[PDB]
């Protein structure tokens, strides 16, 4: 039993910090690809 914790609750990630833009210069989200 435990209602009152849901998931939210106690939850951490990492160090976000990797990519910007200058190391990148793609587009496969701004301009999709075809099939």
């Amino acid at each position: 039993f435990n209602p009152v914790g849901v998931a939210f609750k106690g939850n951490n990630g990492k160090y976000l910090s990797r990519i910007h833009r200058s190391g990148i210069d793609y587009t496969e989200f701004a301009k999709d690809n075809t099939d």
